[PDB]
């Protein structure tokens, strides 16, 4: 949770090879701005990304300073990482900033249930890929993006815990049922899109859709 000011830098830190800095801003879904390799110290920026304006460093060490604020700059900030065996990427802790002067959809509302009752959230996906995976994951109020569920392109459907995917490849619809909704289970979820399983893979979010479980 960090304030600044336009003209003003930020150094987002990173709790967790490859690195991959994502931007979270209200109402949109999140994106990656780019990733970087601590090994050959390379960085690779995404399409309009400006070079210069992001600088990355480190291998307690990984930062990543923003050089130039802006009101838009504001948002909050994850670092994230490939899992050792590819299941899943993982997120870093989360990082507020506030700077003062292929398609994934899921367009499913704010849901509102009863605790231990079952919710299923919608998701949609465009794709030319012939081959993809979606993952799942759980924004809590802390801001951690949590990793949940991963559907592929060519499982059958997944189950794991209370959660469930009920996998639609002709219609490319891969809705998330939540079983025994509890308190807890109150969150944002975002569903995932991604290509192959590799270091520079990247992931298309949608704009997550608001559980609130109720008494």
């Amino acid at each position: 949770s960090v304030i600044r000011q336009t003209g003003s830098s930020a150094e987002i830190t990173c709790d967790l090879g490859y690195i991959h800095w994502y931007l979270h801003q209200e109402g949109k879904a999140p994106q990656r701005l780019l990733y970087y390799d601590s090994y050959t110290s390379s960085v690779v920026l995404e399409s309009g990304i400006s070079p210069g304006k992001y600088d990355t460093y480190g291998s307690k060490n990984l930062r990543m300073i923003l050089r130039n604020l802006i009101e838009n700059d504001s948002g909050v900030y994850y670092c994230a990482t490939w899992d050792q065996n590819y299941y899943k990427k993982l997120f870093g802790s989360g990082t507020s900033l506030v700077v003062t002067d292929q398609k994934v959809t899921q367009a499913q509302s704010s849901v509102s249930m009863p605790v231990r009752k079952a919710v299923t959230l919608n998701c949609l996906y465009e794709t030319s890929w012939w081959s993809y995976y979606i993952f799942w994951y759980k924004r809590l109020p802390s801001k951690e993006m949590i990793f949940l569920i991963r559907q592929g392109s060519d499982e059958q459907n997944a189950k794991s815990g209370r959660y469930s995917v009920n996998f639609k490849k002709a219609a490319k619809s891969v809705a998330l049922t939540i079983s025994a909704l509890q308190l807890e289970d109150s969150a944002k979820y975002f569903c995932a899109l991604g290509e192959s399983l590799t270091r520079a893979d990247k992931l298309i979010f949608g704009k997550g859709t608001r559980v609130t479980v109720e008494p």
